[PDB]
């Protein structure tokens, strides 16, 4: 079963958020990355936070090494295939802890998912592949590869999709804002409501800037 560090909301539950790390990180890790970039913790009034751990697994980018991402890349770029085999299989396990949220009676429709580079990526196939009906959906410096199942399960789609909140530093050099921008276009063109903001100055990291305007969109998603 998945790691995972919960922020309570201060009052009465009403909502939840899952939050997934980048590559190499933690639940508690991003939670304590975030705690640092804003110098408090993040936390809402209704808002429960669930900030699950990706198990330790084999990466190809590090020669087959072991670390905790949600699922493996062949390479570096948007330009190969996804490795939908290994997002498949975590797309079960992550499905799982949405179930389980429901289950404590929280409506799939006040659940919002998100992440940082692979996390947003992870939360993107989750969103528009199997779970179109949560609240919405974010990503932070993250991308989909060409050809993705994401662009295959909109085209075969209809309904309302959920909204995407994307969020990319102009200077990255690990996750280009070409690809970033990219994603967000053909999420557009297949359909999707988005709001995609570009930080200049910024590289592949969390400013104060982008978590306080990311907060505002979540409570604005997800109301008391
Ligand atoms: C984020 O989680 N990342 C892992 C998948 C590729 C994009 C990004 C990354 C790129 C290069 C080096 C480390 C992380």
């Amino acid at each position: 079963v998945l790691q995972r560090c919960i922020v309570s909301p201060a009052g009465r539950h009403s909502a939840s958020l899952i939050f997934l790390h980048g590559s190499g990180d933690s639940g508690q890790g991003l939670r304590m990355w975030i705690k640092q970039v804003l110098n408090q913790d993040l936390t809402f009034q209704h808002i429960k936070i669930i900030y699950p751990t990706a198990p330790p697994r084999s990466y190809t980018p590090m020669k087959g090494g072991i670390s905790n991402v949600w699922f493996d890349r062949f390479k570096i770029t948007n330009d190969c295939p996804e490795h939908l085999e290994s997002i498949d299989v975590m797309c079960q396990v992550l499905t799982d802890l949405i179930d389980e949220e429901v289950k404590s009676g929280i409506k799939k429709n006040r659940i919002l998912i998100g992440g940082f580079s692979m996390g947003g990526c992870m939360a993107m196939h989750l969103a528009y592949r199997n779970h179109q009906d949560v609240a919405g959906v974010f990503a932070l410096s993250s991308f989909l590869n060409k050809a993705s199942a994401v662009y295959q399960a909109l085209q075969k789609s209809n309904g309302v999709l959920p909204e995407l909140f994307q969020c990319h530093g102009t200077a990255d050099e690990l996750v280009l804002h070409s690809w970033a921008e990219e994603t967000n276009s053909m999420l557009k063109s297949l359909g999707v409501t988005t709001k995609f903001h570009s930080f200049p100055n910024v590289y592949h990291e969390l400013s104060k800037t982008e978590l306080d305007i990311l907060k505002l969109w979540i409570l604005t998603k997800l109301p008391g």
